[PDB]
């Protein structure tokens, strides 16, 4: 049942695309009528053997996660072999968080932030449960099944964590989403279930922007940096803000017990950060309350 071939693989459009992959919206029709399954469908551009590795890695991760607020897994296509893998992914046709809470904002309220918030939480938390590190927590790659469910997506960074290690150091890392990445994971490449949670923290903080342009991370970080950039790169601005506890600020509207769960998740010690357990458990109780 998993067994996909290339002849069958019919383009309809592009659904987005990176430096080194990209990802189509196919329909799988082996019966050549039309209609077969529409399926989401990551293959890459320009690839190293530690590339193909990675992609390697990231089906075995996908091929073990079974959640509801986790992507489904379809399979693999191997008609070109090894060196021209495809990725089957489920094709969710209302697309990424990010861009779904701008488009229907006026439907989305509080109570509904608060539930697509612990769906990450429990997903996140199940996660853990395997020992794998997401390592790119953010609205644009968490993916959505209906206006009740989300479900997190692209696990092209993922990692395991050591038998005997609580933390994860990549060797080689390309271009990061430092505005997402714990102060650990910019000074040291280190990454763990805690580092996680900072990203979390800017998942949450994301969400109750309402996803406003001038309110972005990357957008409120350049501007708590500052106009005099001269001397030093970015990342080395962001270190040194992050070290003297700068923080994006409270979204004005924000409830303050969300804002609480955002700095609390933003601590410099990751021992001090707390637990996806414990977030589900107080944005459940936070969302009970409002309504
Ligand atoms: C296959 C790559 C992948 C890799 C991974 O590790 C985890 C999830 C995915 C993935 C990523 C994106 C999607 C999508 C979508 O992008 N949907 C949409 C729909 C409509 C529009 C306009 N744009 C967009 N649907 N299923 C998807 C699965």
């Amino acid at each position: 049942p998993t067994q996909f071939e290339e002849r069958h693989l019919k383009f309809l459009q592009q659904l987005g695309k990176g430096n080194f992959g990209s990802v189509e919206m196919c329909r799988y029709d082996p019966l050549q009528d039309n209609t077969g399954e529409v399926v989401a469908v990551k293959k890459l551009q320009h690839s190293t053997e530690e590339h193909l590795r990675d992609f390697e890695r990231e089906i075995e991760i996908l091929k073990s996660l079974q959640h509801d607020n986790i992507v489904k897994y379809k399979g693999v296509c191997y008609s070109a072999g090894r060196r021209n893998l495809k990725l089957i992914m489920e094709y969710l046709p209302y697309g990424s968080l990010r861009d779904y809470l701008q488009k229907h904002k006026e439907r989305i309220d509080h109570i509904k932030l608060l539930q697509y918030t612990s769906q990450i939480c429990k997903g996140m938390e199940y996660l853990g449960t395997k020992r794998y590190i997401h390592r790119d927590l953010a609205t644009r790659n968490i993916l959505v099944e209906n206006e009740n469910r989300v479900k997190i997506g692209d696990f092209g960074l993922t990692k395991v964590l050591p038998q005997d290690k609580e933390y994860y150091k990549v060797k080689e890392p390309g271009e990061s989403p430092i505005f997402w990445y714990a102060p650990e994971s910019l000074t040291e490449s280190k990454f763990s279930v805690a580092s996680d949670v900072w990203s979390f923290g800017v998942v949450l903080y994301e969400l109750f922007t309402y996803i406003e342009k001038s309110k972005s991370p990357p957008a409120e970080f350049m501007r708590m940096i500052g106009n005099d950039k001269q001397g030093q790169s970015i990342v080395t601005h962001l270190i040194e803000l992050l070290k003297n506890n700068g923080r994006l600020p409270r979204p004005d509207g924000c409830p303050d017990e969300i804002y609480m769960i955002m700095t609390e998740c933003w601590n410099n010690n990751v021992n001090q950060r707390p637990s996806f357990r414990d977030l589900a458990l107080r944005v459940d109780q936070i969302r009970d309350n409002m309504a």
